[PDB]
């Protein structure tokens, strides 16, 4: 009754009142020095106790207390590993975490509570985990699906999870034969996430995986406009539009809230040519599980 992989789905095994206590096994900065901020890839032990799947999130409760002396409110992070984890044994989970640092209106530097806690983790440290959480970003059941994945920044996370399942693992009950197409938008080359893994998947499975980067501070269209994800999609617009008409095409979008706006402009321009109102047609595709969005 869903087109997505929800059979036996588990949500909310661990709740904030009694989280699962994992251990940090690894934590590595995956961005270079020429990135506006730092993004970190981290691995936690789970003892096989968190039965998550591709597209789900976990909550993290940062150590310490809020200003009223209460445990910190959980923050959600899209799981960056496949169900088996990076080590193929269902005993780890990985996150892709941007360290939040900003300057407020008074001019003071503010550090995000949970993202700085996570990026500062050392191997051996305890981590309080909740979940798994979510059903919107579950993968399509159809092993022959066209899966279009639209990511900005840490929005790559659930797509790393999908792609590990599709291309880096053997699953008797899921032999991917379709077309996975990832668009990843970041500002600089040093901000690219998982470039090596992705480019290996593309060398590995060229018939089944397409990869486009949109490096906005480095690439421009014919008019000289910055190469965001939508700018890159424009170069394949008619093909993307024809793909969307098909019953086995599924679009997923993940990352920074607001990334959906420029994408909508591309889709509006495609749809209007055919006398279709994209703002109305998008609602239909969402209901049909073919337009699946998780932005934050
Ligand atoms: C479903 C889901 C999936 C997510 N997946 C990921 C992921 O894969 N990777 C990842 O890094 N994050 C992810 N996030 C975001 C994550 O949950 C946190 O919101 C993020 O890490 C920042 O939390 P923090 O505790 O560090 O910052 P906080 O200490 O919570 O500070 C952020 C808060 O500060 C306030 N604020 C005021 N001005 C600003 C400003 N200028 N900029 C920012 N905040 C401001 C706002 O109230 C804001 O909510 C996801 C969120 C959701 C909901």
């Amino acid at each position: 009754t869903s087109k997505k992989q929800d059979e036996g789905l588990v949500t909310n095994k661990y709740k904030p009142k009694e989280p699962y206590v994992g251990r940090c096994l690894s934590n590595t900065r995956i961005t270079g020095d020429d990135a506006p901020g730092e993004t970190w890839h981290m691995v936690f032990s789970t003892e096989g106790e968190i039965p998550y799947r591709e597209g789900q999130s976990i909550g993290i409760i940062a150590d310490g207390e809020d200003k009223n002396g209460k445990p910190h409110k959980l923050r959600l992070y899209s799981i960056a590993s496949s169900a088996l984890g990076d080590f193929g044994d269902s005993k780890t989970v990985s996150l892709c975490v941007k360290r939040l640092v900003y300057t407020n209106d008074q001019g003071e530097i503010v550090k995000g509570v949970c993202s700085n806690f996570l990026c500062d983790l050392k191997p051996g440290a305890d981590v309080k985990i909740t979940g798994p959480v979510g059903k919107e970003m579950l993968m399509p059941k159809d092993p022959n699906a066209t899966v279009i994945m639209l990511a900005t920044g840490t929005g790559i996370a659930p797509f790393r999870s999908f792609l590990w399942k599709m291309f880096l693992e053997e699953h008797e009950d899921y032999k991917f034969s379709g077309l996975a197409w990832l668009f990843l938008g970041v500002p600089t080359s040093d901000s690219l996430l998982y470039k090596e893994e992705l480019e290996k998947m593309k060398e590995m499975a060229p018939d089944n995986f397409r990869l486009d980067f949109a490096v906005s501070r480095e690439q421009t269209n014919a008019a000289g406009e910055k190469m965001y994800i939508q700018t890159r999609m424009a170069e394949y617009r008619e093909e993307l539009w024809e793909l969307l008409k098909k019953d086995n095409t599924y679009v997923y979008m993940c990352g920074l809230k607001g990334m959906e706006k420029g994408i909508d402009d591309i889709m509006l321009n495609l749809a209007a040519k055919d006398g279709i109102d994209w703002m109305q047609y998008k609602k239909q595709l969402k209901k049909g599980e073919q337009w699946n969005v998780e932005v934050y």
